[PDB]
């Protein structure tokens, strides 16, 4: 997370972080509990080559990583077919918890947005994580989860943006319909981020809009951060989820 600050503890319930085995279960990549046994993340966390399952585990809320981890082990990983990269899409991604997980205050789901929210410019948004604080900088310990307003810039101004200081033709679609744009040159998402949520308040309660995706970079002029829009998905989700 690149800006913002350090999390209270109360919030953001359904961050999770997942681990890889080597000298120690390391940070990799978020994600965000939809379901009790039910974690999102992007497909570029996981795939898209198939790993060993055993090599993975999930980390729920905890407000540092690696004091005090209770690591959970992955049944299963469910990748959206239609991915291959990032860049071009359907970068969204499921992984089943062998246990379901029990919830309360500090740890509980969030709500995914209905079909029909579109996220527009100047709602209130926040992606958190354990990600590099800025290019090629990571976090710090004692690994503090951080959080950050994003504004949302519509579909088309962040195409356009994309295209500036760029060869690629304006016609040639670079931010897809799939896919959603937040963040600035002093707020962002940052490698570390990626599968982890954006989240917006609507009426009162928190709507996953986004997951962590890629960009050029983090926090840099005319790219902002792009995100996996949530909304898209919502019937493979649920083809899945409960
Ligand atoms: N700040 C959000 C965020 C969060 C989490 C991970 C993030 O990046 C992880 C990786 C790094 N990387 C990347 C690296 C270098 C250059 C480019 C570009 C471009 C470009 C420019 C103009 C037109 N068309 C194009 Cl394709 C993309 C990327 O795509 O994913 C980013």
């Amino acid at each position: 997370i690149v800006g913002g600050q350090e999390a209270p503890r109360s919030k953001w319930p359904w961050q999770v972080s997942l681990r890889v085995h080597g000298p120690y279960w390391m940070h990799f990549c978020g994600g965000s509990l939809i379901h009790p046994q039910w974690v999102l993340t992007a497909a570029h966390c996981v795939g898209p080559d198939v790993k060993d399952l055993a090599a993975l585990r999930v980390q729920l809320r905890e407000q540092h990583l690696y004091y005090q981890d209770q690591l959970l082990p992955v049944s299963r990983i469910i990748v959206h077919p239609q991915f291959y990269t990032a860049q071009i899409g359907a970068d969204i991604a499921l992984l089943e918890l062998e246990e379901p997980v029990k919830v309360s205050s500090h740890v509980h789901t969030v709500t995914l947005p209905p079909a029909s929210e579109t996220f527009p410019p100047g709602m209130p948004c926040w992606v958190t994580g354990w990600g590099d604080v800025d290019n090629d900088e990571r976090l710090p310990p004692p690994f503090p989860l951080k959080q950050v307003k994003v504004p949302i810039m519509e579909n088309h101004i962040c195409d356009a943006k994309y295209h500036l200081g760029a060869y690629t033709g304006d016609d040639v679609r670079i931010v897809r319909d799939d896919m959603l744009c937040a963040g600035n040159t002093r707020r962002d998402s940052c490698q570390g981020d990626s599968g982890g949520p954006l989240v917006c308040k609507v009426n009162g309660t928190w709507l996953q809009a986004g997951v962590v995706s890629w960009g050029e970079g983090c926090a840099q002029p005319n790219r902002p951060g792009i995100y996996t829009r949530v909304t898209y998905y919502l019937d493979w989700i649920h083809h899945y989820v409960p």
